[PDB]
């Protein structure tokens, strides 16, 4: 919404630029002047073949007379209307090279410019300007911006003056050669504004329709995708999908419906677009017949005026690409322009010599850009004297931290005056002032380049010997030198990462090359290790004694040695002196010293397709016959004209003309009645198969074991959207792209025949000119995506210095040296320049030969057409013809390139898609192998066991893990942490089966077990239910698959559970909506559901999962006491951390490190001293 004056935008435009912009501008207006103008020509040639077509016809007497004076005009007015085409072509060859050319060196010129400025304008805000702003935005918007920028005042502005030119240009033409059909061509240009206008509306709201279709799809499967356990657990694997299925039954209902409207909405307006215009011209032939126009002037209006007319839209774009640019310049130059009251590129100020480092603070109050809502100093007062070095300590508010802020006058104070010796901070040049100050940070940053290039941030005019005194005087000499590559060595975030402690060594020696009279050290040995610390600190040390230092820490060992030490309280300063007056003052010091002491042919997708043969047949036949329609248009028109041109006696011609018009709409409706069906069939074909593809993917995922859905790789978002991508994108190659491609193929080549037999080598010659144009049309943008790519690379090289610089800048200004990475920038920058003004030749040439190329072509078409071939008997009529015929048959070849990516996209999504369904589990619940066992009575044996989980196969979980456990008694299961608790339940699931050891239930492995019959007599119940979105009866119901389970049933597990009383207590009761679609409860109720689905199953094995993980208060005490008695009538294994409701367990057992540790009776652990006592004790303390 906010944008930018015309004239600022241009700012940086002078001289030339505004030359280069008026030269441009001017070329790109006579390159649009020209095509209309080459239209007129094609009037005039009419009115040459017209006049002799009309009196060649009107002898039938003589005919060697005919060929005298016919022959002689064809001679003398072919060739001057020749000589002009070969004339307007070099035109074009001159203007359309200067249109882009300069456009794009005016471009380029500026934005390097732009570039500059805007990087020196970041360098030059202030602190308080970066605190309030996002840096990360802000860079984004430094390479981001100026790109829009570029691309609205480059050769856009050109193509929109062509454009206009191009429009006004057609309808003057338009209007001066006749004012009737131009107001009648204008008159049917609403109808064609309204038509595409239905386009826009139906597209709109039917594409919000399928996005809201699968909408409804994609939710049961991303509800089942992310319960998949629990699916996979209670095998509604066969349910789950059923319920997919019949959603995607109605997706593709309304996609076919879709399918429909949609084709019969494109057909309609193709043919109310094609009938507006054939009345044009038949309206344009009543006033041939009536003598008031020309046949050929007919031609040259109504041409112009369809040619600007549509110059309009193309001029549109060009408009916005402007707009774009200027709004984007507007945040940009608001940079340049806002001017800092601190600066730091000023040069002004004091610039004092001899400062003897007398430092004071008076009355200062500041807050920082969090302003108003915070106040961190509430007053002060503080002086240090020169040479010695006081110490600021403090228990909270780090306002301790500000005042080596405000020292280096990053800000300005609310109230009080900071003091450097005798003069306000304010009245010194702030460049100077930053380099008369060294500072050393808590953590520290290095730049990447060398250590002789971060010690030479210290000053930019150095040698190594002060750099090897530096880090000599800093001890850093010792530990860099045995580092590889000395003083060449690497630093930053990327490579050669470095012991902090040395980072801080470097550090001090770039602050120590700055020989500044001021030290601030800022908790530069807090957060360091205790070791090397040390070193650092010996450096400090050595640091000053030359110089007056401020030093804030919470190191209290390097404090007592400081001349002075000072406290604050509520920002403000409270206590001051030396550590032992502090300590005898036994004020808030002394208390802080006590405290802290792959692209390929797949044809097996097609082959998936080919469930319908027809539709396919139906599609295609039908497509072919509407490709060998569209040229018959040109054929028509071609003898529209051919009859009218080689009409002879006039009396017939009006009968005919009308027979013709007749025809063509004729044709129309066919075409239409063709259209809607390759349309149709396609759809539909493409709707079904999407069903297809979506339902056997989503079939093969269920079949996958918990094995896969743990990967990272596959989590419910990636999965849905595979599933959805995937299945879209095959439907769209097999969809109206091949239709087209069909129908186009299919046009060129029942035009390049009729074209081919009626001109001899007329069509052989314009075969030798189309594919040429076409190829070098291509190239061109083959160089231009090169040119571009290469652009980004160059100018990434840069805006990576420009992240560093911006990034890290708070330290950069701190050591200033803005100027430094200013001038880094400007050398990055050359390069793209010096770039961009090749580009523009480049670009330049291109264009300008693949206008002229079409240009020299069609004069060509004629020149060819007449003389060799109208010098024989071949004939004008024709040469028409075939124009329009491969002309035509060519551009409709055009989509084929344009339809090229849906396809490679379409492959690409088709590799993963076939790859998805073939994968095979290890565990495949479908196999109808196994055993199903008839003896009832539960055992569970995990015997030897070691498991590792497939996604960490690092840290083991089980390392020879031994259970037993008895029909009808609990199994109490405890441990020091982790899933060796759980990993039991899911192995006895066989989620997984065990790397090495075994597991049996009535003394078969289940291994050699079915694993679904497995899984069927299973009580999972877990931490979270995940209770679908249907009837609590049916989430009840879910408990028992393969079968309806009755409403006494439900109800009587319902009434197990003790969740009854909601189940009751509802409007709906047992019909009530769950999963937080239709009602929402609390857990404990949904626990309850959960205990129900479980035993509705009547499982001979219950698992308790934690089950009371996420509960509270007396929930937990009905939970349990739901859970108390779905047990002890069954097998049962219970993990639940409450040891105190596991007192009461046939055998409680302590899993340790994946060994089981201690078991036996509860009593039996409590008469034993360890680990399980340990448990128990510790929680009932606590
Ligand atoms: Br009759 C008659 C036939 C084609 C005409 O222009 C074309 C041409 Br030429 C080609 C195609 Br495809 C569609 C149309 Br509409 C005109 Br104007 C009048």
């Amino acid at each position: 919404k906010p944008a930018v004056s015309v004239l600022t935008m241009f700012r940086y435009a002078g001289w030339l630029d505004r030359l280069y912009m008026l030269v441009g501008t001017l070329a790109a207006i006579i390159h649009g002047v020209a095509l209309p103008l080459m239209m007129l020509i094609f009037g005039d040639m009419t009115d040459s073949f017209a006049s002799v077509g009309q009196v060649s016809k009107q002898s039938t007497q003589m005919s060697e007379a005919d060929k005298r004076a016919m022959f002689a005009k064809l001679e003398e007015e072919m060739t001057t209307y020749a000589y002009y085409y070969t004339g307007i072509g070099a035109g074009v060859l001159i203007v359309a090279y200067i249109q882009v050319s300069f456009w794009c060196l005016a471009a380029g010129r500026q934005i390097h410019k732009i570039r500059q400025k805007f990087f020196h304008a970041i360098m030059n805000q202030e602190i308080g300007w970066f605190d309030v702003h996002d840096v990360g935005e802000l860079n984004t918007r430094l390479t981001d911006d100026v790109s829009k920028i570029n691309e609205g005042i480059g050769d856009k502005i050109g193509m929109f003056f062509q454009a206009m030119a191009t429009f006004f240009g057609g309808f003057i033409i338009g209007f001066t050669r006749g004012w009737k059909l131009t107001l009648v061509i204008l008159a049917i240009s609403p109808v064609l504004g309204l038509s595409a206008g239905i386009w826009a509306k139906i597209l709109s709201s039917f594409t919000d329709k399928e996005l809201h279709a699968y909408a409804k799809a994609g939710a049961v499967a991303e509800e089942v995708l992310a319960a998949i356990r629990t699916v996979i657990a209670f095998g509604g694997q066969k349910k789950e999908l059923e319920r997919y299925n019949n959603n995607l039954e109605e997706a593709k209902r309304l996609g076919i419906k879709k399918a429909i409207t949609a084709n019969i909405s494109m057909g309609a307006a193709f043919l109310l677009i094609y009938a507006s215009y054939a009345l044009a011209f038949w309206y344009g032939t009543s006033l041939v017949i009536s003598k008031e126009y020309s046949i050929g002037q007919v031609l040259t209006v109504f041409f112009s005026v369809l040619i600007g007319a549509f110059s309009v839209g193309q001029a549109s774009p060009n408009i916005e690409a402007f707009a774009n640019a200027r709004g984007a310049a507007y945040e940009v130059f608001k940079i340049i322009d806002n001017k800092p009251s601190i600066d730091s590129f000023s040069k002004s100020g004091h610039k004092p010599d001899n400062i003897q480092g007398n430092l004071e603070f008076k009355n200062i109050h500041f807050s920082y850009p969090s302003r108003k809502e915070v106040q961190i100093l509430k007053g002060l007062n503080l002086k240090v004297k020169s040479g010695q070095t006081v110490a600021l300590v403090g228990n909270s508010g780090c306002g301790k931290s500000t005042t080596v802020q405000l020292m280096q006058r990053l800000y300005d104070p609310l109230d009080g005056m900071v003091s450097i010796d005798g003069q306000d901070i304010r009245t010194i040049n702030v460049r100077y002032l930053r380099e008369i100050i060294g500072v050393v940070s808590q953590e520290p940053v290095l730049f990447a380049t060398t250590i002789a290039e971060n010690i030479r941030y210290g000053r930019e005019d150095v040698t190594m010997d002060e750099i090897e005194k530096a880090v000599k005087e800093a001890n850093a000499y010792d530990f860099i030198m045995k580092l590889p590559h000395q003083f060449d060595t690497l630093v930053g975030e990327r490579g050669a990462q470095l012991s902090g402690g040395q980072k801080q060594r470097i550090a001090i020696a770039r602050a120590l090359v700055r020989n500044p009279k001021i030290l601030l050290l800022d908790e530069a040995t807090s957060a360091l290790d205790t070791e090397s610390e040390a070193v650092v600190q010996a450096a400090l040390d050595k640091a000053r004694e030359g110089r007056t230092t401020i030093v804030i820490a919470h190191r209290l060992s390097t404090v007592r040695n400081a001349d002075v030490i000072a406290g604050f309280d509520g920002g403000v300063i409270v206590e001051q002196g030396n550590h032992d007056e502090l300590m005898r003052e036994k004020g808030i010091y002394f208390k802080l010293v006590m405290t802290q002491t792959p692209p390929a042919s797949f044809w097996r997708i097609l082959k998936l397709n080919s469930t319908e043969w027809p539709y396919f047949v139906v599609g295609i036949f039908c497509a072919i016959i509407n490709g060998g329609l569209q040229p018959a248009f040109s054929v028509i028109f071609s003898k529209v004209v051919g009859v009218f041109t080689n009409g002879g006696p006039p009396e017939t011609q009006r009968q005919n003309s009308n027979l013709f018009s007749l025809l063509f709409l004729i044709l129309g409706i066919i075409s239409f009645i063709t259209f809607f069906l390759q349309g149709f069939t396609f759809g539909k074909a493409g709707e079904i198969l999407t069903k297809r593809l979506r339902y056997m993917v989503f079939k093969s995922m269920l079949r996958q074991d918990v094995s896969w859905f743990d990967d990272p790789k596959n989590t419910t978002g990636a999965l849905t959207t595979r599933l959805a991508n995937d299945a879209a994108q095959v439907k769209g190659a097999t969809g109206s792209r091949l239709a087209v491609i069909f129908q186009n193929i299919a046009n060129l080549g029942t035009g390049i025949i009729i074209s081919l037999i009626y001109g001899w080598q007329l069509t052989l010659l314009l075969l030798a000119i189309v594919p040429i144009i076409a190829i070098a049309g291509v190239v061109e943008m083959k160089m231009l995506s090169g040119q571009a790519l290469k652009d980004k690379k160059e100018l990434e090289g840069s805006g990576k210095i420009a992240t560093e610089a911006i990034e890290n800048f708070r330290t950069v200004v701190s050591l200033t040296r803005e100027q430094k990475f200013e001038t880094m920038y400007a050398q990055s920058l050359q390069i793209p320049y010096r770039n961009a003004m090749k580009k523009a030749h480049v670009f330049g040439i291109t264009f300008s030969f693949t206008q002229a190329m079409m240009y020299f072509s069609y004069a060509a078409c004629f020149r060819f057409g007449a003389y060799l071939v109208t010098q024989q008997l071949m004939t004008f009529e024709n040469v028409l013809l075939v124009f329009s015929a491969i002309v035509f048959g060519a551009m409709a070849v055009g989509q084929v390139s344009s339809f090229a990516p849906d396809y490679a996209k379409a492959t690409v999504s088709a590799s993963h898609i076939i790859r998805i369904i073939e994968k095979t589990p290890e565990i495949d619940s479908y196999s109808t192998q196994g055993l199903k066992p008839n003896m009832l009575e539960g055992n569970v044996q995990f015997s030897g066991v070691v498991f590792n989980y497939p996604t960490r196969p690092s840290i083991p979980v089980l390392q020879g893990l031994s259970l037993e456990v008895k029909k009808g008694q609990t199994l109490a299961l405890v441990g020091s942490s982790g899933c060796g608790k759980s990993t039991v339940v899911q192995l006895l699931e066989r989620f997984y089966d065990p790397m090495a050891g075994s597991v049996f239930l009535d003394g078969k492995e289940i291994k050699q077990l079915n694993v679904q019959w497995l899984r069927a007599q299973l009580g999972i119940v877990s931490q979270e239910p995940i209770l679908f979105d249907c009837s609590i009866a049916e989430n009840i119901a879910y408990g028992d698959n393969s079968r309806v389970v009755s409403y006494e049933e439900i109800v009587r597990a319902a009434k197990e559970a003790n969740i009854h009383q909601f189940i009751d207590s509802l409007p709906d009761k047992y019909n009530t909506r769950v999963g937080d679609k239709g009602t929402q409860l609390s857990g404990g109720q949904k626990q309850r559901i959960a205990i129900a689905r479980a035993l509705v199953r009547q499982p001979h094995i219950l698992l308790l999962d934690e089950a009371t993980s996420a509960l509270d208060t007396e929930s937990e005490k009905v939970v349990q006491e739901a859970l108390d008695k779905a047990r002890e009538g069954r097998t049962c294994i219970v993990i639940a951390h409450r040891l105190s409701t596991i007192q009461n367990a046939d055998l409680i057992v302590v899993i340790q490190n994946g060994k089981v540790k201690e078991h036996g009776t509860h009593q039996q652990l409590l008469a034993q001293k360890g680990i399980y006592f340990s448990m128990v004790s510790v929680q009932a303390g606590a």
